[PDB]
């Protein structure tokens, strides 16, 4: 449904002179993952606040999901959900609280027996040289979760974002569900700055897909 990237539409990493590590921390080993949690508070009319704890490093004790509109926050307000996504900030109104976008799926009637695998084909400058699987136990899973899994594998194995500079010039991730498909630009906007919240704001739609039918294709050009 979404048209594929037009010529020169993708972001060039060479036109980005900031620190690539900023984007790297978004898809490193650390993210927000919670199972069977209900909202506890609400700051603004398009967010929800969850008592999600950082068992890893103890950084955050509360997490604030931001949505694109109000119907999403009012939707998942009183429902027990699972949370999965990339956190970016540490704010106050004790431990601090971190923020993210979307990544909320309903719990009941959404868990699978075994781990469902999704195959990811990677194309470097045109040729399919790499292909790996990403697992999930969710019938309906956010595109943010699959994107974070894919980009995480690419972080650790192919050095997609390193601390300084990037080996890859352009790159976008493509989710194809049956007939329809959409894509996301993986490279930061040009300039010396990089706003984590503005980049991650693309996830505020809470776009979900079916793990049985979705297919993932990553396209990178050096």
């Amino acid at each position: 449904s979404q048209p594929d990237p037009k010529p020169d539409e993708l972001h060039k990493s060479s036109k980005f002179t900031g620190l690539m590590e900023a984007m790297k921390v978004l898809y490193d080993d650390n993210h927000v993952s919670a199972i069977n949690v209900k909202s506890i508070d609400q700051f603004l009319y398009f967010d929800l606040i969850y008592s999600i704890k950082d068992t890893k490093l103890g950084n955050y004790d509360n997490v604030r999901v931001e949505f694109k509109n109000k119907d999403l926050a009012d939707k998942y307000k009183d429902k027990y959900v699972d949370v999965f996504g990339a956190n970016y900030a540490y704010q106050c109104y004790d431990k601090a609280k971190t923020c993210m976008y979307g990544g909320v799926t309903e719990h009941n009637g959404n868990q699978l027996d075994k781990y469902r695998s999704i195959t990811v084909r990677v194309f470097e400058d045109g040729k399919n040289l790499l292909s790996f699987d990403v697992q999930t136990n969710k019938k309906k899973v956010t595109a943010q979760e699959l994107d974070y899994l894919t980009r995480h594998y690419l972080v650790k194995n192919k050095k997609l974002y390193e601390a300084n500079n990037s080996p890859y010039e352009t790159g976008y991730i493509k989710f194809i569900e049956n007939e329809n498909s959409f894509w996301y630009d993986m490279m930061p906007a040009p300039g010396d700055k990089f706003d984590q919240s503005k980049y991650l704001m693309m996830y505020n739609d809470n776009k979900m897909v079916d793990s049985k039918d979705v297919k993932i294709e990553v396209y990178l050009t050096t």
